[PDB]
């Protein structure tokens, strides 16, 4: 439930990052996207 | 300012993750900590 909360804020982050990359165009942001996505991949596994 | 908002939620996430690792003890969470920390390192550089 602590993992679910954690999972919500990585979903919120993924979204904002997604919109910044169409905005500004910065490779690094695209690096953090990748990272955020693997985190929800892993939290989602912990959760079933 | 979009980077600052992004930076706030990675600060919030870092904190919660930090408290989960003293709670549950899971290597993976310690992996996501590392990742979240490098992200604020990089956003902080973009910001000066
Ligand atoms: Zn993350
Ligand atoms: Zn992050």
């Amino acid at each position: 439930d602590y993992l679910r909360e954690l999972l919500k804020l990585e979903l919120q982050l993924i979204k904002q990052y997604r919109e910044a990359l169409e905005y500004v165009k910065l490779p690094v942001l695209a690096k953090i996207l990748e990272d955020e996505e693997k985190h929800i991949e892993w939290l989602e596994t912990i959760l079933g």
